[PDB]
């Protein structure tokens, strides 16, 4: 039952709000300043540092109508004591905080062992090693490949080894076909053959899209803002009503959090330390971080938000650390006027209504007609159905190139997430599907003439 | 001679009408209720069950529709097994002939089941599974009507279960498949190992979804509808005779179907396939009937839409039941004149040209040094090279690759690929084919697409 | 020198006119009936039969006087009507006429009879589509009707299919095979097909058959180079001579003594002032339908220029009558009818002309195909993909490639040009010109489009043809 | 440091001007006539001939020069004894000489490329930058050489081994070719060149040469002018001191090079005579010769003509519409001044791989289940896989096949192919590059196209 899962989420969310508020108290954050997102980022960072098997924390304080950085200090036992009073499961909840931090850094910075152009496949790249197994489904192909490369580099200087676990993770994500067969021989390949297999599977995934799990992960501060709004506005949805990490209720949760949430505007953006931050640009950065939208088609995002969509280097945004001096600004409520489901399966597969199994016609009448076969679906079928087992490493490499080629040759007609639509935020029943008008540059990290000087 | 073949057909049709009427009497069906299609479906099935060696307690039971007024109800008819067999002997005599006539009833039933419902083949190959419902005993007789997926399923069953059955099915598959390495692989199929065999079948099956095979199509309607054709011809002097309409192809078949619908009947009840609480719609059942008789489930919906007298609906927009006798319902007449346009059957390779208006010229040889685009027909050239450049020293791995490349070559031309070039639709009154027409195609052509206008819980 | 070459052509044409007129006299053809094209076809055919010593030696072996009797079916005109007659002459008399005009040597006769055979082959191509080769390769069978003795002499005029057929006959039945392979190699589009020709003798019979059919199929897009000339019946050249003599103001015979270029079109138009053909009952296909003069005129025009396999849009833009597809034409076999009417040819049939494309069509009719960037300025790629592919066809051959590898590379070459089909252009730089524009000052491009196949079945076809 | 490097360039330019003026004096060229470009071409040629040890080892130096008598001009033979010329250069100069003469040879090669279009196929000639250079100058000017030129050098070496007529030279040339070629299997094939057999070597060279016509190689470009034009820069700068200095304009690339060319054109001179390459009876045109001069100094023969036309102040003409001679001193003719301000727009040189740049994002990773077309950039994906997915176990046949497919992939995408992404032309005053402009392209971009407006 959906309500069963929301009740479970509300329990976890209420625990996180309790931890956040009590930790803020322990570090001397006023009740009003608990709603500043910078403080949530810093508090969550401190918990992750302390709980990794006498504590200072950089924080924002509101003063004289402005904001200023202060260094909060607590006894390490008191931090642990607050956690004990409220509370594997801790790993998951902190795994999520790390994932939001990774998704924020993906928007802010493009950032080793993988080619620069594969960076849009590096979801979860900021996660520390301890959180990677827990958040495995959220990690991109590039992130797992980098971990595999790290293991291999560590070797050159148990029934389930870390490398074997990582390979199993990659196999599940990869587009079906010869890439999955190549994973099965990874242990039998030499070091150079391993490097080639990894870079080939990574390059091919830039068109043969992998399956990656997406959730709406926002800072604890914003969940606190949902709770306070729910208590203050009686006709409003409850926290359990909004205790969803996907679907329309997640968008309602984010928009509701934006009524009371706060962030800081200061001197210094990423790139130039002398340029002033802009409120709307920081709002867009916050929205993109909470939904992991850095690598998403900007046209899709632009069709759903209440402000003009901007490319990365047109945004005057800082690092979300507490500024030494600045102004506090409220988040914008109603930022998302349209919503959509997450695509957590292979993008070339169907999602929703457009999921019939008919991909061809068999003619009956001798009537001239065009061929109607869905070439994309046929190519996917043959990837799953016509695999040769006697293929060696060289042969698998070749069919991976050929698999990339057949979809590249079809690029103009390739469709991802067929049957998926955007819906108005009021349209919770999904009764009126809409299709965004896409076109033009869809890359968030494109350089433009409207970019910020020095950035 | 065309008339000789209609005369041959009329004799067979009249024998089937006799069998049907005598079986109905033996099972207590009123004369009016003989024209209910559900009763034809159930009687024909019972004949197949009785002649099936495994199951058909000395009495034979058959569920049937009975009309009380403009109302209908299901009843269980009963006859003795020897009496049912005696009727067949009386009409046909016993010494073959029965197999083919039951094969055709089985083919209609399969085509109806294909419309209503979409083991070893991948789900996406289901549009190549014409005749999939046929019991094993009827497949060799109806071989040309079977799709590539159905033959492959038979081959897979043979291989897993145990002038030869395998050679028969392989020979059948070779005739149907698009020319080229797939036929070469069929010829070497016996020399492959089990793993190679399974890959070859699935590869040839996937490729046929674009490299269309050749399948024979006929207009196969229930005996009751043929009875309706006879009754209308007898009742109306201006109507064509049964022998005039005794055709399974061509315009006369469409006229036979349209004429049968003057007097044929079906039932409207509560409960459709998918939702047991929704009421059936008469027009939706009519479309289902029309599609079943012509085997149109897997056909381009745009083609079908241009020939029928009602707006074309996708599968799950249809409020249609299983065509079994409902416990309670109303009787509805079939719609006469349902096909306002007709076409010939495409029983040959779709990528080949069809009928009048084709030719063997596929290129120009330039004479004058005048700038011109290339005019070569790439589709026809690819098919020519498929038939002309076959290598016998190619092993399994080489043939598999050439199959992928052949799929790739046609996938590259999709935008320019045409099937049944030179084939047109004609008005039902244009029996001479004097006014060829091209249907207005566009949009999704898949009968089984899910839509937003679908029936709740469907 | 153009004038020098026209002088040589005039001498040869005048020799052919003498032979024709003397054979006509020897076979009792009236002066008016010498201008009937049917009589020219039959007389030239009779010379080819008389000059075939294998066939004549066969008759000699298999009495002698009958072998010495030569019969020729001919047209006789009385007023405006015509009838068939059988002319007879003794073989020594026929040979003596050839010896008197052409001398004792009689390689001299081979080329001239090769050309007459080529016109006849080109007429049969228009009338009939054609089975050693697949039916769809018939548009590559230029010169298919030529007897074996004429094929080496007319080699450059032969299509890839015709040479392939000759090779297939040899296999089923310097060196004859090596000569034919060398002919094919020169005609074929450059690349792996030419490499395969060089290995043909080391292939077995099964590989030989596959290679031939593969090279033949690929040529339907990888167009071979074939030599084209304007070849007319001797009677039509006679008509040029008589018109030139009667009308001094008109261009001279040497002025019109060209087998290509605008002067060839002028020669054809000049021949049409006085040339004649027959209209009778019976067309190819139906023996009860009457021939139509305009349809037969189109057939004659197509035969003289070998246009059966040409893009009909090109041809339609150059002729003075609506262009008709094959099976819309009411035309007979050009043999003498038992009864019929005499019809004049139509003057001015060609109002536009063009040069012959005798080289690889994918070549142009400059050598820069790419740019090397100097300034860091955003630009589209400007490389000519068609010319690039052709260059790689000529330059990137692997020698050690075996039969199987070459077969694959031929398929890939077909595929590569098939992928470019929308942008492929043949005879780039070639244009049509008005018959008066002899300087080529006003180039024009035909508005092409629609079906370009002369042998298309249409709904407007003649009963029992395309509607059969 | 940019300004440090500009001062060093001024030192090199000033040394070259000295040599030119001293040789001019020794050969009797008047100061007015020192600015005639034909005299600079001839003096530089004579220096290369004098210093070439390969000719010497196999005693009077004669030089054909232009002499002006007011507006009119005439050819004259300057005369010096070889020891006299040899002594002057040793006195003037006292390794460095080779590079300066390599640059003079490069200008002459780029002039001949414009004027005139045997081991490489004719259609590969647009890959033959630096083809005229003598063997001694090719290693020094390696970065300036085209793929066809290096391949031709390799073919010559191989042919001398086969005939038996004669870092090894071949290894050096292969290393040169490797740095220029488009990344991927072509570079892999270069590294195995010594391990290929003779037939494979020939196939590899022609394949890499043909493929480079679409997979463009990397070639270094600099603005190389005759010494006379640098002398004209010095004279104008000193006489009009309010104008930029020589050291300010001592640049071989960037906007300063274009200004140096424009500044040199105030006082530079060339000859107009009767007789062009082609027909000896047709008169030379100043603007046609001016275009040839501009193209030579920037090596633009093989450049997109639309690109060039958008930057110059005169209508762009194709090669065979130009009435231009061989730039040797004519027997009789007229003197014409060069046109100042010929380039009203400028651009940076593309000395890197043209298909390289632009951000590094070439794909999207979907988040929302929303129907969308694939957005992946096929061109850049292919470039990435060329650089990332290289197999060392690939044999010759496999590398050849991947080269054909690499050519095929870019051919299939030609309509979307972009070269020099991010490069724009700028106004001659826009030294800040503040206002980018895009050339209005379309139509034939080939300088050597045959046209109906061509010269008999
Ligand atoms: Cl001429």
């Amino acid at each position: 039952t959906p309500e069963e899962q929301r009740a479970k989420n509300a329990k976890t969310i209420l625990e996180n709000i309790q931890i956040y508020e009590r930790m803020c108290d322990l570090f001397g954050v006023s009740e009003d300043d608990k709603l500043i997102i910078e403080n949530s980022i810093s508090i969550e960072r401190m918990i992750r540092v302390v709980t990794d098997k006498k504590v200072f924390c950089r924080l924002v304080e509101s003063t004289a109508g402005k904001c200023s950085a202060r260094l909060g200090m607590a006894l390490k036992p008191n931090v642990e004591a607050v956690l004990t009073d409220v509370l594997a499961v801790l790993g998951k909840r902190m795994g999520f905080t790390a994932m939001f931090k990774s998704n924020l850094e993906e928007v802010l910075y493009q950032r080793k062992r993988n080619a620069a152009e594969t960076f849009t496949l590096s979801q979860g790249a900021s996660l520390e090693a301890r959180f990677r197994p827990i958040m495995e489904k959220h990690l991109g192909v590039g992130t797992v490949v980098a971990s595999i490369k790290n293991i291999l580099a560590s070797k050159k200087n148990e029934s389930w080894s870390p490398l074997e676990r990582e390979i199993s993770f990659l196999n599940k994500k990869l587009f079906p076909g010869p890439m999955r067969q190549l994973c099965k021989k990874f242990e039998y390949l030499n070091d150079q053959e391993k490097q080639l297999a990894l870079n080939l599977m990574l390059d091919a995934s830039l068109i043969l899209k992998p399956q990656v799990t997406h959730k709406m992960i926002m800072p604890w501060s914003m969940w606190l803002a949902v709770k306070k709004y729910a208590e203050m506005n009686k006709g409003s949805p409850s926290l359990e009503d909004l205790a969803a990490y996907s679907g329309v209720r997640a968008f309602m949760a984010f928009n509701t959090a934006c009524y009371m949430s706060k962030f800081t505007i200061g001197k210094g953006i990423v790139g130039d330390a002398e340029i002033m931050e802009n409120g709307n640009d920081k709002m867009q950065t916050l929205a993109m971080a909470c939904f992991g939208l850095a690598y998403e088609d900007t046209g899709i995002v632009a069709a759903m938000i209440s402000q003009p969509m901007k490319k990365r280097y047109q945004l005057r945004v800082g690092n979300f650390n507490p500024p030494e001096e600045g102004t506090i600004k409220g988040t914008s409520a109603g930022y998302f006027h349209k919503w959509a489901e997450f695509g957590n399966r292979l993008p070339f597969n169907s999602f929703g209504t457009g999921e019939s199994k008919q991909i061809s016609n068999s003619g009956v009448f001798a009537v001239q007609r065009p061929s109607t076969t869905n070439i994309q679906r046929l190519a996917e079928l043959m990837a799953r159905n016509t695999g040769e087992t006697s293929d060696n490493f060289t042969q698998l490499v070749q069919k991976i190139r050929e698999q990339v080629g057949t979809f590249a040759d079809q690029k103009a007609n390739l469709r991802e997430f067929t049957g998926g639509y955007i819906y108005d935020i009021t349209d919770v029943t999904k009764s009126n599907p809409k299709i965004p008008q896409l076109g033009g540059d869809s890359f968030f990290f494109e350089f433009t003439g409207s970019d910020v000087p020095r950035t």
